């Protein structure tokens, strides 16, 4: 009841503190400064920067999961697009979080908690993308093709865009990748 | 002269693949090299001076490799460039991890950003050149060569990222297929 309230306020502080300082220079302390409470009011829930950010990843996935539950369209063509929009147009307003997330991704081979977490995100996207592709194949709207490989392909495009958008400090990279995603999909499916 | 620098580039190659970028200092490189901390300082003042050099050392053995593809046949050349970008790096996976770490630093060091950006320029130039040639030759559809090219770059970059993040070099294999699926959907 009041455990969720603190977690959420703390996740928000985290977001804000990551937006300002990036991954490397994040500290519980700076998190705490953004939370407005004592440093020990965060150590009450998390013992480490790393524990805290594993939670923060889980948090971003839930936020993402929520917004998808918002899309109830079952039309395969319309739903693919809406998912692609969700993954490629919406993030054209989180660029400062984006630097932090690439730093953290580059650290996945040294930290299981992050690696586990990023695979989790990836699986969720994979599941929801393969699912709409399968539905359309079933409705006969899409050509009967290797669904696992088509969705792996869209996964690569997605991850391409996120890296190049930060690596090149250009959110246009997602906008071009959005187009790549449509071209790719249309060539395979329709 | 430039003989000694190469051995340092090669030392930081060993210490990179061992200890990682994050856990990398002059002392550790000095160790793989066999000479004193001062002796590497003779060639590089900052660790940043060293890493920048380090960077454009890789992106230099690489162009050395592409400037081996001598063919002007557009279909063949484009596949051979895509091979070199996606098929060869599979057998050389060790450095990919630190490669990603440097990339994540690009927003913090202009020296890094500058270099990946120039490298990216060059890869885009060489990919787009084939595509253009193939259009003139009439063997690829007249296409937005700038977009098709950067589309191929999105695929290549996602592959590099995904292969370390999900710890799976076959991630480059499926991207090679994606790239061929895309290119010839656009071009042919
Ligand atoms: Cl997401």
């Amino acid at each position: 009841r009041t455990f969720s309230d603190q977690t959420e306020e703390i996740m928000q502080a985290t977001y804000r503190a990551l937006r300002e300082h990036g991954y490397a220079d994040l500290t519980i302390q700076r998190i705490a400064d953004e939370y407005g409470k004592s440093t020990a009011a965060v150590h009450y829930y998390y013992d480490t920067k790393d524990d805290l950010l594993a939670a923060f990843l889980d948090y971003l996935l839930e936020r993402f999961v929520d917004s998808i539950h918002d899309v109830e369209t079952t039309d395969p063509e319309a739903r693919l697009n809406l998912l692609l929009d969700e993954l490629l147009v919406k993030p054209q307003e989180n660029p400062d979080l984006s630097v932090a997330l690439l730093e953290m991704r580059s650290q996945a081979p040294y930290k299981e908690a992050f690696s586990d977490r990023f695979r989790q995100n990836d699986e969720y996207v994979r599941y929801m993308l393969k699912a709409v592709i399968n539905h359309g194949i079933d409705e006969g709207v899409f050509t009967d093709v290797d669904a696992e490989h088509v969705t792996r392909s869209l996964l690569t495009i997605i991850d391409g865009a996120r890296t190049r958008a930060v690596m090149l400090d250009d959110t246009e990279e997602l906008e071009t990748a959005r187009q790549t995603a449509s071209e790719y999909a249309d060539a395979m499916l329709q």
